[PDB]
C-alpha cells in the first residue's frame, strides 16, 4: 500500500536524449530511428529570441551548421526541416536504442513523465499533468528544452511533450512532438499570458478515490449531490466542469470503494467549503489534481514495463 506521484520507468527514453548545437546556441534533442527531433529556437541568438523570423533565420543554416552528439559520438546530418516549431534533422545513422514509440497530443489534465535533460545527458525524472490552460509546472534549468514528456504503454514510449520555454509566471510551455504548441504560446521573448490555472475536478476526485483504497477515508461525510449542484460549487472554486465522460472514467474507483461518484463531489465539495482543518490527505495539506483515474488504477494494480 502507500501512494506516490510515480514517474515511468526512464531507461528507453534516456537511450535517445541526444546534444544538439546550431552556432553557439546549444539544447536537447530526441534521436528516433534515423532523425533528430529539437526545439527550431537552436537557430537564434539571445538577440534573435525578442522577435524571430524563424524561416529566415533557417535559410542561413546548413545540414552541416548542426552538431548533434551522442555521448562522445558526433552523428552526421544529411538532411533538415521545420515542422511548426521542431527542426528535424536526418542524421546518417539509426539510432540502435530506438524503442517502439508513438506521437501523441495529450488532452487538458492528462499526466506524463518529463525526463529533464543538459547537454543531452539525463538529469532527472518527475510526473507532470497538462494543466487546463496548458501549462506544466515543471523543474527547467537554462539549457533544459528539448527534453520530453511520455508515457509507456508495456514495451511503447508515448511521446506527448518536448519543452520550449518558461513563462515571466515560472511556469513551462511546449509542444507535442509535430511542434505544436499546447496552448496559445510562441517561441519568442515577449510577455505571454497563460490563462486562469482551474483545477481538474476529474483527477482531485481520483486521488480520493486513490486515499479511501489507503485507509484514508476521514473526509467522507454523510451526504450525497447533484451534477449540477456540485458544478455550481466547483465554478465557484475554479474547478473545472465536471461531466458525465468523467463520472463514467471513476466506475472502476467507485466499483472498488462502494463509493458512489456523486457521494465522493459531495465529500469534495464540503472540503472546498470547510478546507481541511489542518488534517491532511495521503500526506498532503491540499486537493492534488496531478493524479488521473488510469495512474490511481494502474498504481493500485500494479501495471508494469518492458
Amino acid at each position: 500500500s502507500g501512494f506516490r506521484k510515480m514517474a515511468f520507468p526512464s531507461g528507453k527514453v534516456e537511450g535517445c536524449m541526444v546534444q544538439v548545437t546550431c552556432g553557439t546556441t546549444t539544447l536537447n534533442g530526441l534521436w528516433l530511428d534515423d532523425v533528430v527531433y529539437c526545439p527550431r529556437h537552436v537557430i537564434c541568438t539571445s538577440e534573435d529570441m525578442l522577435n524571430p523570423n524563424y524561416e529566415d533565420l533557417l535559410i542561413r543554416k546548413s545540414n552541416h551548421n548542426f552538431l548533434v552528439q551522442a555521448g562522445n559520438v558526433q552523428l552526421r546530418v544529411i538532411g533538415h526541416s521545420m515542422q511548426n516549431c521542431v527542426l528535424k534533422l536526418k542524421v546518417d545513422t539509426a539510432n540502435p536504442k530506438t524503442p517502439k514509440y508513438k506521437f501523441v497530443r495529450i488532452q487538458p489534465g492528462q499526466t506524463f513523465s518529463v525526463l529533464a535533460c543538459y547537454n543531452g545527458s539525463p538529469s532527472g525524472v518527475y510526473q507532470c499533468a497538462m494543466r487546463p490552460n496548458f501549462t506544466i509546472k515543471g523543474s527547467f534549468l537554462n539549457g533544459s528544452c528539448g527534453s520530453v514528456g511520455f508515457n509507456i504503454d508495456y514495451d511503447c514510449v508515448s511521446f506527448c511533450y518536448m519543452h520550449h520555454m518558461e513563462l515571466p509566471t515560472g511556469v513551462h510551455a511546449g509542444t507535442d512532438l509535430e511542434g505544436n504548441f499546447y496552448g496559445p504560446f510562441v517561441d519568442r521573448q515577449t510577455a505571454q499570458a497563460a490563462g486562469t490555472d482551474t483545477t481538474i475536478t476529474v483527477n482531485v476526485l481520483a486521488w480520493l478515490y486513490a486515499a479511501v483504497i489507503n485507509g484514508d477515508r476521514w473526509f467522507l461525510n454523510r451526504f450525497t449531490t447533484t451534477l449540477n449542484d456540485f458544478n455550481l460549487v466547483a465554478m465557484k472554486y475554479n474547478y473545472e466542469p465536471l461531466t458525465q465522460d468523467h463520472v463514467d472514467i471513476l466506475g472502476p474507483l467507485s466499483a472498488q470503494t462502494g463509493i458512489a461518484v456523486l457521494d465522493m463531489c459531495a465529500s469534495l465539495k464540503e472540503l472546498l467549503q470547510n478546507g481541511m482543518n489542518g488534517r491532511t490527505i495521503l500526506g498532503s495539506a491540499l486537493l492534488e489534481d496531478e493524479f488521473t483515474p488510469f495512474d490511481v488504477v494502474r498504481q493500485c494494480s500494479g501495471v508494469t514495463f518492458q
